[PDB]
């Protein structure tokens, strides 16, 4: 499923995205623009063998179950696949257990380089929450 911009911010406002640890929801959905386009299905291979999953592009190296990442964590407890459905619950769970554990939204590579420091709150302009 590819997300309309207001669309995919009311479904991360119903999952207690915004002001979660302190980013405003105008984060969340930059980070997702930038990392997926809004699209559900993305996934992408990284360089050591791991791969990003989905809208918020999780990583199989520490946080879900592909199968195919030797001595890789799961620390969400899921299926890498399960972050590529339309249902956008799973993402947003386990992006709420990494957004916790330590260095906040700069464990997004493009949220740091792209959205970080700019008005984030541009992104969530003209949609009814």
């Amino acid at each position: 499923k590819v997300f309309g911009r207001c669309e995919l911010a009311a479904a991360m406002k119903r999952h207690g995205l915004d002001n979660y640890r302190g980013y405003s929801l105008g984060n969340w959905v930059c980070a997702a623009k930038f990392e997926s386009n809004f699209n559900t299905q993305a996934t992408n291979r990284n360089t050591d063998g791991s791969t990003d999953y989905g809208i918020l592009q999780i990583n199989s190296r520490w946080w879900c179950n592909d199968g195919r990442t030797p001595g890789s964590r799961n620390l969400c407890n899921i299926p890498c696949s399960a972050l590529l459905s339309s249902d956008i619950t799973a993402s947003v769970n386990c992006a709420k257990k990494i957004v916790s554990d330590g260095n906040g939204m700069n464990a997004w590579v493009a949220w740091r380089n792209r959205c970080k420091g700019t008005d984030v709150q541009a992104w969530i302009r003209g949609c009814r929450l």
